[PDB]
Parts: C-alpha cells; structure tokens; sequence
C-alpha cells in the first residue's frame, strides 16, 4: 500500500473524530481562516503493519471546511467514511478518487495552497451568498502529510460526476484562441480526455431545456466573474456524458452537477458540468479578465 | 478543569482508538518491552474549548499493557470508557480515581518509570504463570503528559476497593520493626488511612474461613517473594472493611479483591486486600529479602 494514502486516511479519521468534539457555531471568525491543527507521531517499535513510524499531518482552517462540508449538504460522519471505509484508488499532475467515487483527493504546490488561503475568506462567502449553489470546485479538506522525508499537499474536492452513472465522453474546455486538442496516447484510455477543437469538430451537442440552459449559464456567469475578481485564470469546463442506453436517473442532492438531457434528445444522456483547475499554478508559466469572457462566449456558443 | 487531566483522557481516547486497529497476537516480542508510542499536538487558533494548544501523549510498550488488560479480564473499549466518558475525580504522591471507581491513576517520576520498565518482562511472565491471579497491583497503562512547559508520568492500576461497595475503614499495614501509627489530622476524614499499630491496637480482627485465609496466604506469600526477587520493598498490604449493615454482595469478576466474612462474624462485613506501592521511589531514602518474611510474617499474625 501507498503510506501517503495511508496518512491521509489516518489523519482525515483524526480530523473528523476531534470535530466531533468541537461545538458548531453559526459563524466564522477571522481567527478560523488562519487556523490549523498539527499532530507529530512517532512509533517506535510498535504498529508497523498499519503505519509509517514517523509522520506528520497538518490540516488548514478546520473550522471553516467544516462550515463548507455543511453548506456543501455533506455530514461529516459520511465524508469520514468515504474516505476511511476502503483506501482511494488512483489514476495514473496527479489525482485519486475517493472508494466510492463520492470525492476527488488531488496533489497541490505549497504554492497553491498559499493561494487557497490567499482567497479562502472571498471563496466561503461567496458560497454563503450562493447558498451552495455553485458550478466552482466545492473544497472540503485541504492537508499536509509528511512521511520520513516527502511532504505533499492535498485537497479534497467534490466530484464534478456521479457516483453510480458512469462516463463514456469528457471534455475539457477552456475556449481559448490558441488551438486545443487531445492526444492519441490519451484515446486510447478507457475514457479519454477530449478538449476544445475535438468538439468544435465532432459537432458534439448537449440537448438540454431552455430553462436548464438559461439557469446552467447564469451560474457559469457569477462564478466566473468571481473567478475573475480574483485575478484566476486558466481553469476548465468540465464536461461529461453519461449514456443511458448502454449502462438512468440520478440524485441531484449526490450527483449535484448533473442535468438531465430534454424530451427530444436523439439518445438518453445525462450531463455532468463544472468548472475546474481554479488556482494560478507558477510552474506553468492573456489577462484574468480577458480569460472570462473568452470562456463564457464559448460556452454559451457550444451549448 | 485541569488541562493535565483532559490530556490525559485524549491520550487514553487516542491510545484505544489506535491499538483497536492492531492485530492481537497470543505473544510478546522482546521488543514489545521498549516499544512506545508519540504523538505531539499543535493547534493554532483552533479547538481551545476542549484542550490546550500545545501538548504531547507517550504511552510506553502498548501492546504489554494491552495484553496486561485481556490478562486481568479487561476489555479496552470498558477501559477505555471508564478513564474518558466523564473525567477522573481527584483525592487531595497524589491520585485519581476514574468516574466509575473501577481505576486508579496515580501520577509517579521518571525514576518509577526507569523501574517499572526494568521490571516490566518479569513482572509480564510472573501474570502469565499466576493466571492473572495475584495480589500485586495490576498495571493497566503508563504515560507521559506534556502541557505548555509542564511534564507528569501516569500509571493506571485495578482499584483495589469495590466500584459499588462503600469502604469505612482503611489499613496500610507493612508489618515494619520501626513504629508506625497514624496522624489526627488524616483522622478527621470521612475515610482515614489507618496503620500498623492502630491494627495492633483496636483489636482489628478480619473474619475469613481457614479456606480463604489459606488461599490469600499462599497468593501472598508468591507475590512477596516474587517482589523480594526484584530486590523491591516498603510496600503495603492494603486492607479496606465494607459494612454492610450501613450501606452486599459484589462480582468478584470485577472486585478481584473482595473475600466475604464467613458465617459467624459478627458483622457482615467484606474486605478489599491487596499489595500497593511496589516501586522503589528514590525520594524516600533494612533490605528486601528481610522485609518480605517480616512483611510475611506481620499478614500471617494478624490475620
Ligand atoms: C481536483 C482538480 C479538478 C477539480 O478542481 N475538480 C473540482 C474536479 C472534480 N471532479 C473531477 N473528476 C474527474 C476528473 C477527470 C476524470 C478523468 O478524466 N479520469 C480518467 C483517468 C482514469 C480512468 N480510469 C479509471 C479506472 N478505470 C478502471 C475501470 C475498469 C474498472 C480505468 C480508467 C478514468 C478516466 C475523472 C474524474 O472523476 C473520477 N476532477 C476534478 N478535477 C480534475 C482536473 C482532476
Ligand atoms: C496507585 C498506588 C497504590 C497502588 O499500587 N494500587 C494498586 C492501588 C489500588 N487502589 C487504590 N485505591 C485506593 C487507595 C486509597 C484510598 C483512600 O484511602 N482514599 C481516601 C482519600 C479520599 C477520600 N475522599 C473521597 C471522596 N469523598 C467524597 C464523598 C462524599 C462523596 C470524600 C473523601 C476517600 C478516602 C482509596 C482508594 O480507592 C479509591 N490505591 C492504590 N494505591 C494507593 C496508595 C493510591
């Protein structure tokens, strides 16, 4: 086994066992998005067939992702499940999936998790405003984990598709100018990851309602102009479809992203839709601004 | 409330929780005797309600004193419930006694940690051979506390007296040459600590059949002679009277100490015999192997 994922594991059921613990108030305080709790453990000669001897693991602001955990309809009984129960499976920047496809756990920079504190306070309250209602990444957790020698970062997020409805099609959008396409090493996975041209030429459509479409881009609208606001750039439209007819109906209170295609759709298809990869990233690298509405054309020209 | 005391449930809390995840074997490893367990907590602007900011737990060879528990018919779950459900209630070398009355934590120095660990093996194997069925003090779990500057070093034994059984009189007998005799001060408690020669003196008797006393004085006799051995003296046969005419039957499942009255005392009474204080304490200060048979000698006249 992975002795990260086993500190994670660790230390998620740690998390949650102290919350339990804590009194839940209303509201936050400016103190609870500089908090952290830090636990050190040393075994020696003892308990080897479960963990490493010597970790370390950090959790950032528990108060506040608590609070977020809550806004998000998610118990935290149930997140510590579905991340204890069974260990998260990987998939290959890297990402695991939580045993029963509820949470995605990905790796982040010390430097992104600077920026996630840099936006925290705007990030919750602008969920506050929403009332949860969101297409941004729902974070639930964000954690250090040392173990002899490495350090790595993590953060939890919802998954933007189901639980139970698989995915035969994926894209990721961003709408740019300069040209974006898949590669041939990655269609030849079991479900590739397909990009902006591979739509604009496949003539791929997604059949939903009016209404869907007018409450589905008005979301898009305030969540990327947050997103702008706060001089982010470069995420994604996530986009995936799941087809009825070959594995059809989901919980919209579970599968929050998900909207189901209109009465006249050629096949029975469900969609899942949210944004993605909102931190800045300084290993990769035209303005913030500029970024936003380039995306929201595009998508509002796709669907 | 005292932070010390709240470490201390966390601790026993964690301790449990851990040990719940560990496979149970029949047997001990030689390195099971200087094993431990650490773990150092910093919170930062978090949880202060429930316990200090900075602080550390050790508990020292786990999986002994978790075989120690199964060995004296504790279950850890029971242990665990007992020391952290509702706090510990203190008395006044001081002590607590958890809600239940069921265990005694009394706080010793490194120099009682140093000897318990010397005597850690022999005592283990002398349980094994007896059956768990001695009068030696049982121990159950040793630990270390750091608070903020302050360290203390715990052990948690049986209690000797009944968790339901009310006790209004109380001897530490040692059976010593020197004079011993108790102070008028200790007197005016509800419960005093009496001695050998208020023993000697009131014409205590203890009323067993020859069969009981019989019994005691062959496990007493082991016992000593086990603590000679270890080059271990100035402990204490310590002697508590129920009367059941003023508060009587007990489990001796649980009460391992008790011994019934025979039929023709004169009062129904019960009596709580057992050997404390086994540790050398190098505070205090004629030679072991002399103060056993004079200890021996003292129980086998009186009783
Ligand atoms: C955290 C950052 C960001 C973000 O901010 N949010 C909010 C977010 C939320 N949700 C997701 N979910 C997924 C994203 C992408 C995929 C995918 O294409 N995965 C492929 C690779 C592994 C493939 N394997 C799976 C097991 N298969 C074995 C089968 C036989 C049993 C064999 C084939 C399946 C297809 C799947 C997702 O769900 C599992 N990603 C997010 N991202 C992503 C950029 C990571
Ligand atoms: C750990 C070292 C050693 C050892 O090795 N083993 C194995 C061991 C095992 N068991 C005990 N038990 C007790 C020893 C002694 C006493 C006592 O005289 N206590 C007095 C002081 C407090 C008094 N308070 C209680 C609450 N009261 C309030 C009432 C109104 C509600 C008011 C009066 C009650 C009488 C009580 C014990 O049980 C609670 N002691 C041990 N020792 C002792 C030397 C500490």
């Amino acid at each position: 086994s992975d002795p990260l994922l086993s500190v994670l594991m660790w230390g998620v059921n740690h998390s949650i066992n102290e919350l339990s613990h804590v009194q839940i108030p209303v509201m936050l305080m400016p103190d609870d998005f500089k908090a952290y709790s830090k636990i050190k453990v040393d075994n020696h000669l003892f308990n080897k067939e479960n963990m490493p001897s010597h970790f370390k693991f950090k959790e950032y602001c528990p108060m506040v992702f608590r609070n977020l955990r809550e806004r998000f309809g998610i118990d935290d009984q149930d997140f510590q499940n579905s991340l204890t129960r069974s260990a998260p499976l990987p998939n290959d920047a890297r990402f695991h999936t939580s045993y029963d496809k509820r949470y995605i756990i990905k790796t982040i920079t010390s430097e992104d998790v600077a920026e996630m504190h840099n936006i925290l306070k705007k990030y919750h309250q602008y969920i506050v405003e929403c009332h949860g209602i969101t297409l941004l990444p729902q974070f639930l957790g964000m954690y250090r984990l040392n173990v002899d020698g490495v350090e790595i970062y993590v953060i939890v997020t919802r998954n933007v598709f189901s639980h139970r409805l698989s995915v035969y099609r994926k894209y990721d959008l961003k709408g740019s100018t300069v040209a974006r396409e898949a590669s041939d090493k990655e269609k030849a996975k079991e479900l590739p990851t397909l990009k902006d041209n591979d739509f604009i030429n496949e003539g791929q459509k997604i059949y939903i309602d009016d209404n869907n479409k007018k409450v589905f881009l008005e979301k898009l609208k305030k969540d990327v102009e947050f997103l702008a606001q706060l001089k982010l750039m470069d995420y994604s439209l996530l986009v995936g479809i799941h087809d009825v007819e070959r594995a059809g109906e989901f919980d919209p209170n579970i599968d929050v992203y998900g909207i189901k295609c209109h009465e006249n759709s050629p096949r029975k298809e469900v969609y899942f839709m949210a944004i993605i990869d909102i931190l800045t990233h300084y290993d990769a690298k035209v303005n913030p601004e500029q970024y936003s509405k380039r995306f929201l054309d595009f998508i509002g020209h796709i669907l």
